């Protein structure tokens, strides 16, 4: 009838606008149908009922404001890691098969969204992994080629959306299960900044490190569902933390980027060429990358590894454990893996915590000078043979860039990076400071018309396909704006000399509008190398409109901004074509009254004029 | 010559100032002289020998801004748990002695400004208790009365400030160590925010919550310690964290207060007649006192005693007990509230910490709410045989209301209230946000203006003495500010309506310039009920010079002013008398040229205006 695979959150959104409330729920109705679960898709643990796809359908009915729910009818997937109401959370452990009678808050945010939920994802049991082999529900395989991993433990999620089944999945991402996965499919992986999208109604793993994250096709459905989950929570999860108002959202074109001085690949020889040239082309987006001693960044790591972070993982499942269960339900290496947390008792746990603060007064020194991080995502494409001959070995390789990220509170972004000579994928991950994920979006887009020009980006298994328009990003909406509305007419309109003056203080557009029929322009006598205007209110109704830019400037940061203003120009008030009074340059009455000031009120604006004598 | 005992910091400067090295050098050696270690002073377990003064004089005069040293040649304590390389550290316990190669950043500092360091003073051992008594060295008794306790575990650092031997002191405060011994001894007890004062070098007892602590006779002196202590340590000490710029001086008059709607007695009498006085001086002040649930606070402190924090004393401390040590040496009390933490799985301390960070969740929504808590300090005053009675519930009611002050990351200060009927003191902790510090201690002053009027206030011991001046402050010091520098000319001034904008946006009085003589002043039509003037730059001559205050205010903060600045007024710029630039209020054209416009430039600024006026 037609083809789904492969369709981005818009494809499917635009189906269901021109078509109808059955032949839209066709088409879901038999993609549900064309899937698997069990061991003959190791991608999926357990898929939806028809009745459930049908409740589903019927909820997002009552829904009243349809062309407006950002994922309407978009079907999705889910690690089975986190709860649905509509089917059972397992963990990839057939014995810790329970229901949970509540979705889990992500869940429930995405279904008010407009999503159905498919089935939940197969990983690597317990969450314990970065291969995506440690499942009895099976072993899942990279989307390109059989003799390979797909990646853990986010492996089903990866792989289902890696082949286009849905262009959105959830994984959770302790130390890189959201990010590994990514590479090794050709994905986009957000790891958001912990703490923004809730863990209520996900089986903790390390509870204090632990963040869901999503896997799309491109930056423009990233951005979509990260708008959608990025919402507070307090008082259901106790690592919750609401995002602040006038979040970031571009870097400066000349960002510094930090990329590590010594960089293992542990024999790799086809990864180091992708990665060079990432580095390469992000130079000429115009980044400043910096050559780094990631050696504290390491150190945190260690933490990891020789700590009692693990025993997160037994305080999750000890109870369970001691149930004694069915041997054939439990992966040995994970079982045996969180036993480890036995050999270490409370003064432990605290003896290493306050080591891991020590490194991170080290690693926060290295970051203040530091906006972005470019790191390999992992090392290796490793075959599935490779992680049975070394069922460690190659899992802490795969670590190697990723451990760090959530003990030191950052956010991250993992991104494709092009393709090996044997055709398959891998990639990099930006790491950002907390609270930086639009603008790591923002970040990747401008890497990718660098590194596959004009639009030769291909997405998950589809090597023979362009995105075209589906990179693009909104950006963070109004709804996150606190700032003061400011009006500008000189300088800092788009474009001339000044408006950097704006961006450096993270200003966000709002409007183009005119003053009310109140006012005068006038150019004052060039002191600077930059020529300015000037507004004046004078009420002997001799005053037209003056052509204004609107932004809305952070409150935080409008002294920052104030600070450049110099003499005579200042921050007054001025009132809108509208009727409504904002903040806005106006000039004190000595400027426009010097030698050599030209009345420019008949212009309309300050753009006509100063390209006239130009 | 005169009697040293009950000096001020002030008092020790001024007599260095008026005297020859020598004699200050004799005042210091009789002043030691007079000294006697434990048993028969319990308060000191060690005094440094003639040739360590000697030794610490003579580095002193090796200086050569002497005299501009805050405490130059002032005597101070240090508790036995906090490293000075001149003597051994104890922690209250024989068999740990050991001997420091080099001072705690704490100590180093204020060897820095000048102090000079006396002796090491006795403490509940491992600083474990809230009462004085569990030390091997001896019972240090209230500075009031015998059969009295001193309060703990800064024993020693309490009496010897209490009977005026030393201006300043040396504590530590982990659950009210720094708190409680103040209420007892009638003293000002600093505990400041967390991470403020270093730790390298004191011994770890709950490290992840361990402040080092002051005990003084006055604001003035608490205030001149903090500011020496307070400098950031981050290489050494992994919980040292910066003060941030601009730190608030003072909470605006109408600050909110908090106190417990359910006020524990236990059988106390006295004690709650002081409280309800407490409470009613600050009613008197302007502040606005409010009756919150104290259910979630209460809920972190008995975090603390179910909780596996005990296991950081046993992490500080077990090596060293494996060596199986001498039987008399230890307080078996103490050991067996350390040894207690064996019971704990790494597993348990995180199903703790995630415990405590819900609870913050609850806690940080009540307190956004609210500037500051006031607390009594401590329940009771215990009799010396009382404990003795009761080794563990005297200790914990003693506990109720400083167990959640470091767990919630709070600053405090722990101020006298006032004497019992039977000559007793006691008092008010003020608990404030972290960074907090310098408003504590003047809300502190304004509370003492009330509770004590015209100069009343008696201080430790000294029942016949006045305070007359030595509760009185610097408030931060300039180097604190990062801000934009702006002159305000009318109903912004000091005492005129609109004031309260400045200091509500935390503004910084710098002096009071006039402008150049290039200005005009005008009174605005007269509109609301507060009156307006505006600035006029004039070119030709025909200006004057008018009065302003310069005011900092913080960058972070300008957009809440300029927020509150109607139309026509605007911020620009105004030279100074000094040809300086610098941002001011300014006028549209339009303001000063609407009917009703008075020229008041012969006023030469807009306060002599509005009491002619009058």
């Amino acid at each position: 009838m037609e083809s789904t695979l492969g369709w981005s959150v818009q494809d499917w959104l635009s189906f269901h606008s021109k078509s109808t409330p059955t032949k839209s729920l066709e088409l879901l109705e038999n993609l549900l149908k064309s899937q698997k679960p069990a061991p003959e898709d190791p991608a999926w643990i357990s898929l939806i009922p028809v009745e459930d796809l049908h409740h589903q359908w019927n909820i997002l009915q009552s829904k009243s404001n349809k062309e407006e729910l950002p994922l309407y009818g978009v079907p999705i997937a889910v690690k089975d890691n986190i709860d649905y109401k509509g089917l059972p959370t397992t963990a990839a452990c057939p014995s810790y098969l329970y229901q949970p009678t509540r979705d889990s808050y992500v869940v429930e945010l995405l279904r008010d969204a407009g999503a159905v939920v498919i089935g939940k994802t197969n990983l690597d049991q317990f969450a314990t992994g970065l291969v995506g082999t440690r499942s009895p529900y099976g072993k899942t395989p990279c989307v390109f080629n059989d003799k390979y991993v797909s990646g853990g433990s986010s492996a089903g999620s990866a792989s289902v959306v890696g082949r286009g089944i849905v262009p959105l999945s959830l994984g959770t991402d302790t130390a890189g299960a959201g990010r590994v996965p990514a590479a090794l499919n050709n994905l986009i992986g957000l790891k958001p900044t912990k703490g923004a999208f809730s863990c209520r109604g996900v089986v903790p793993a390390c509870k204090s490190l632990d963040c869901v994250s999503v896997f799309a096709l491109n930056l423009s459905d990233a951005e979509i569902a990260f708008k959608v989950m990025n919402k507070p929570d307090l008082l259901e999860d106790e690592y919750s933390r609401e995002f602040p108002k006038n979040p970031i959202s571009q870097y400066p074109k000349d960002l510094t980027i930090a990329i590590p001085k010594e960089v293992p690949w542990f024999g790799e020889t086809e990864n180091p060429k992708l990665y060079t040239k990432a580095v390469a082309s992000l130079k000429n987006t115009g980044a400043k990358i910096v050559v780094v001693d990631f050696e504290p960044l390491l150190e945190l790591a260690r933490c990891l590894y020789e700590g009692a972070w693990v025993a997160e993982r037994y305080c999750a499942t000890r109870d369970f454990l001691a149930t004694n269960p069915p041997e054939s339900s439990l992966d040995e290496t994970v079982v045996n893996i969180i036993k480890g947390a036995v050999k270490f008792d409370a003064a432990d746990a605290f003896k290493f915590e306050y080591k891991r603060q020590g490194i991170l007064q080290k690693v926060n020194l290295l970051l203040k000078d530091i906006d972005v991080l470019c790191v390999p995502t992992c090392p290796l494409n490793p075959k599935l043979e490779e992680v049975a001959q070394e069922p460690v070995l190659v899992n802490s390789r795969q670590g190697t860039w990723t451990n760090f990220v959530n003990l030191a509170d950052l956010a991250a972004l993992a991104v494709p990076s092009g393709f090996r000579s044997d055709g398959l994928p891998n990639g990099i991950t930006l790491i950002g400071k907390k609270f930086s994920d639009y603008a790591l979006l923002d970040l990747a887009k401008r890497f990718f018309s660098v590194a596959f020009p004009n639009n030769s980006r291909t997405y998950g298994k589809f090597v023979d396909r362009r995105i075209t328009v589906e990179d693009e990003l909104d950006g963070p909406s109004k709804d996150t704006l606190n700032g003061v509305k400011l009006a500008v007419v000189g300088a800092h309109l788009k474009g001339l000399p000044l408006h950097w003056q704006l961006q450096k203080c993270n200003a966000t557009y709002l409007s183009s509008p005119k003053t009310s029929n109140n006012y005068k322009l006038y150019a004052l006598p060039k002191v600077g190398p930059v020529l300015k205007p000037g507004l004046r209110r004078v009420n002997d109704g001799t005053g037209s409109q003056i052509q204004l830019e609107v932004y809305s400037v952070p409150y935080d940061r409008f002294g920052d901004f104030i600070a450049m203003v110099p003499e005579p120009l200042g921050i007054g008030s001025v009132e809108l074509e509208s009727g409504e009074w904002v903040k806005s340059f106006i000039c004190e009455e000595f400027g426009y009254t010097q030698q050599g000031t030209v009345d420019i009120t008949k212009f309309g604006g300050f753009k006509p004029y100063i390209e006239h004598i130009q």
